[PDB]
């Protein structure tokens, strides 16, 4: 079951990160804005990013709990469970780092005034 748990977890986390990108692509200025108005949009995407983090962490937790439940099975090695929990932790770390990077790039896009934007 271990391999399945780890696989599902990677797939669900990848799914969460892609959903975040999808959702963030809807948040946009339409080609310009005052600093204040662009910050309104930044607050929204910050909220969504934390939603992504929550989702990813929830997935990791479900996974760890599914792993621990295997304990009851004497055929399952303690060391395989231990390794698998370490892998789940790595997956969360990678996923959160990506969400953080996605958020930083999105905020910069929202805030930075470019020559082709309508100016205020």
């Amino acid at each position: 079951m271990i391999n399945e748990i780890k696989k599902d977890a990677q797939e669900r986390m990848d799914k969460s990160v892609e959903a975040l990108k999808n959702n963030l692509s809807k948040v946009r200025t339409g080609g310009g804005g005052t600093e204040e108005r662009r910050k309104d949009l930044v607050k929204i995407v910050r909220g969504e990013a934390e939603g992504g983090r929550v989702a990813v962490r929830n997935i990791a937790r479900d996974a760890a709990n599914d792993l621990a439940a295997l304990g009851k099975d004497k055929e399952v090695n303690w060391f395989d469970i231990s390794q698998a929990l370490w892998e789940i932790q790595k997956l969360t770390d990678v996923a959160v780092k990506k969400i953080d990077e996605v958020l930083a790039a999105k905020e910069k896009e929202l805030m930075e005034v470019l020559e082709h934007h309508h100016h205020h």
